[PDB]
Formats: structure tokens, C-alpha cells, sequence
């Protein structure tokens, strides 16, 4: 319901995709098919664009926004990618990052600009991935800044595919109902 | 403004509670008398039951949602259960826990899933605490993960009550505007 | 939007300000001119007051309140003060706090009842700056509790004013459209 333009730039939401009335998607958004955005989470592309792939689960309060970078005295800008397959939990941010497939942004975490979230990994809960920081594939990261603590089980990889898909299935019945 | 059905279950609200029209509750969710819910504060009962108690406040952006446990086959939902006099602090998550009576879960906290936050306890600001977790009587817990820092003294607990006390006088000169 | 009243008192908003309409204002509030609260944020000036200056961001799901401190007997009623040219970031708590001229409150953090972030200051973020807790000029804290990391070199500095300029100009540019 709160499909905001922003300079004439408006939402592509695919027609399989569940965006709950209370999230708020702004401007330059791009979301793949089966990918569900739910309650307080605010995808605002304004100043850059952000991309975000199919059967992704962008949870409750969670904040995804492009940076605004001043290391130089030109003003940079860095856009927002989210792969396939993906969970960024409840009160997440994803700022001017790039996460891949198949992996979890714990809730309440931080992934901040230019950092790089692998596939099958999980930035653990309320951990803060720094500036250009690389979150390895098969392990999870913890604390702040985010370090790695362990590698992730074999079963704990392939349980991340079936959370996308039980909470992609939870969004269709969403759907079902205005 | 946003109380929301799902799947037949309709959230089961006191008349003395008081939910902000900013605020967003969905599902089975059963809130109890003087209980206050503030803007942004989103109570997601659609995958199991959230029940919260009296007297609690629910405060800004805090997230309340059960837990999907994924054993070797079978998932598991885990409800949410809140008591009394309780203080969830603002943008706190609740996810698949349990918080008994007169506690302070503190702002921007975590208490995950199969948690316990016991009677007249502290969860210090920003601390995670991580599944199956006891939070136990009489003590605060900081940090990621959650470790005891030391005992709550007398009068730290009283005024639990009070500021539960406080909050709920709060929420009912909101109910008259 | 949400432009609550409490209590009598309404929220006092310059007419140059933008307050998105997914923020929520509430009560007894004072915002300067330029100043930018964005979607989600929470700025409830119910139980004290709430003073936002001039050329200051409000970035998205943050919370601002004043804060109640329990004495043996009497409750304590603590405003909220944030001066001019601030940035207090993505899903930041500012609880019954002092803000200063020209600092940056980092995306997740705390500033808590009766602390004071110093003019040029910067508190990092997923940091936890506790009761009382001074955050010096000219310095940066990190981690919970709040401890003192580095100084801030001068480019820094220089470039909090101008990150305010961006995020003022862009809304400006969100007010031309609605
Ligand atoms: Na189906
Ligand atoms: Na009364
Ligand atoms: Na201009
Ligand atoms: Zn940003
Ligand atoms: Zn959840
Ligand atoms: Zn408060």
C-alpha cells in the first residue's frame, strides 16, 4: 500500500511477491518473484537503486537503504543487492551491502557499505559487519565487529532453503486474503 | 487502524488495552487488561500463538513473532507467552520466548527462541539471549551472548511494578484523545 | 500523516522540515528548519519534551523519547535535546539524552538516559552509551558499554556537516513531490 515514487522512479514488484500494507518500498526497487516483505520494514531506494531476488524474506522493522559515501570529496553512492533464497531477520539493516543466495541475516544485525554477505552463510544475531567486511561461505559470523565463530553444519546449510520456502509459503497465504 | 485477521484468528484484545493505531498486531494474539502496545511495534501471531499477560507494555518498534524450529524433518512453531507487570523495551524482539512476570526485557534486546526471562529479571540493553536460555530470577544479563553481570537489588525490582505502573496510567490518558 | 497531538501539546514542525509520512510525531516535539525524520521513526514526546534543531536526520525505524528515572520516591521526567547538523541513523534509540552541534549517532545504537554526545563526536554503531555517559568531542565509542576507540581526524569531521547537506537537500527533493 505504501509504494512510494521517487523521481519518477517506482517499484518493480513481481506479481508472485507478498508486500505487507505496513512495510514501506520506496523508489528504485527491484523484487523477484515468491520474495516477501512484512510489517515495519522499509526498502527505501532514493539515492541509489536496490536490487532484491526471488523466495527472499525481508522481516518485521528491518531497514535496507543505499549508502552514502564521503571518503572522497565527489559523493558517492552504493546500491543495495539481495540474492535468492535469503533471509534478513526480524529489525535487520542492510546498508549499501550486497548479500548473495541462500544465506541468513540474523535479527536485529547489521551489514554495512561495500560489505559482502556469501552465500550459505549467517551473520549472527545483533552483529555488526563492517565497511567492505567478507562474511565467508559455510561459516557464521558474531559480535562487533562480526568474526567468525564456527563453520556451519551440512544440515544447518540446507535448513536455510527450507525457511525461505516455509516463510514464501506463509506469504501466499498472506495473499489469499486482500 | 491495523489489527489484522489471519487464517480465521482474530486478535483477542482486552477493552483496557491499549494498542496505538501505529502499532501492527496480526493472528492469534491475546492481549490482557492495561496492556499497551506503541507505535511500530509489530505482534505477528500467524505461525503460533502470542499471548501477553496484564499490565505489560509493549513499547516503539519492539518485535514480537514465534519461532520456526527446523529439526531433521519436522518444523517446530514455538508460541510466544508474556506475563504481567512485564516492560519490553523499545525495539526489542521477542521471538518464540517465554517472559514471566514483573521483568524488564531492555530496549533493542533479544530474547530468541525457547528463552526464558524469569520473575523480577533484567535483559541489559542490546544483550542477546540465545536459545534455551535462562534468564534467571533476580539478576540482569548484558551482552552477546547473554551472561550474568550480578544480582538486582531490592529496590531495582520494586520499581518494575512502578514503571509497569506508570506505563499503563501512560497508555490510558492515550485511550481518552 | 501521523502528526499526533498529546496531552494539548502538538508537535511544532518548521515549515522547510519533511517529516515522511511513515514517521509518527507525537506530543510535545520541536523540529528546526531542514530537518528530516524518514519512515518508521518514532519521535513520542509524551511523558517531557522533545527538541530536534535545525539541519538534522531522522533516519529510518529510530526512536526517540524522554525518559523516565525511578527515585526512591518521585519520578524523574528526562527531554530529549539534539542540536543542529546531526545525523542520528537507521533504528538508533535516543532516550532522555543530550545531542550536540554537528555529530553522527551510528545506525542500531543507544544513547541513554541523561548521556551526552559532544559536539563533533561519534557513537558507533550497535553501541550502548549508558547512563550519564559523556561521548567526547572529537572522539568516536564503540561496543557495549561505550568505550572510546580513536580520535576523529579532521577529514571526518568535515564530512558529518556535509552528510547532513545531502540528506537535508534530498528532503527537499521529497517534499516536491507530495
Ligand atoms: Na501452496
Ligand atoms: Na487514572
Ligand atoms: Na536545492
Ligand atoms: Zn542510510
Ligand atoms: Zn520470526
Ligand atoms: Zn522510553
Amino acid at each position: 500500500r505504501m509504494i512510494q515514487k521517487f523521481e519518477g522512479k517506482k517499484p518493480e514488484i513481481h506479481e508472485t511477491a507478498f508486500v505487507h500494507p505496513r512495510a514501506t518500498i520506496i523508489g528504485d526497487v527491484e523484487i523477484g518473484p515468491k520474495t516477501s516483505v512484512w510489517p515495519g520494514a522499509v526498502i527505501r531506494a532514493d539515492i541509489e537503486k536496490i536490487t532484491i531476488g526471488k523466495n527472499t524474506c525481508i522481516k518485521d522493522n528491518a531497514v535496507i537503504h543505499p549508502a552514502d559515501v564521503y571518503h572522497e570529496e565527489e559523493i558517492e553512492y552504493v546500491p543495495v543487492k539481495i540474492g535468492d533464497n535469503n533471509i534478513i531477520g526480524h529489525r535487520a539493516l542492510i546498508h549499501g551491502a550486497k548479500i548473495n543466495d541462500e544465506s541468513i541475516v540474523g535479527a536485529g544485525s547489521i551489514v554495512f557499505n561495500k560489505a559482502e554477505v556469501k552465500t550459505n552463510s549467517m551473520v549472527g544475531m545483533g552483529a555488526v559487519v563492517l565497511e567492505k567486511q567478507e562474511v565467508p561461505n559455510g561459516k557464521i559470523v558474531v559480535g562487533i565487529p562480526a568474526r567468525v565463530l564456527r563453520e556451519l553444519e551440512e544440515r544447518e546449510i540446507k535448513q536455510i532453503k527450507k525457511q525461505a520456502d516455509t516463510h514464501a509459503e506463509l506469504a501466499e497465504h498472506y495473499s489469499r486474503e486482500i
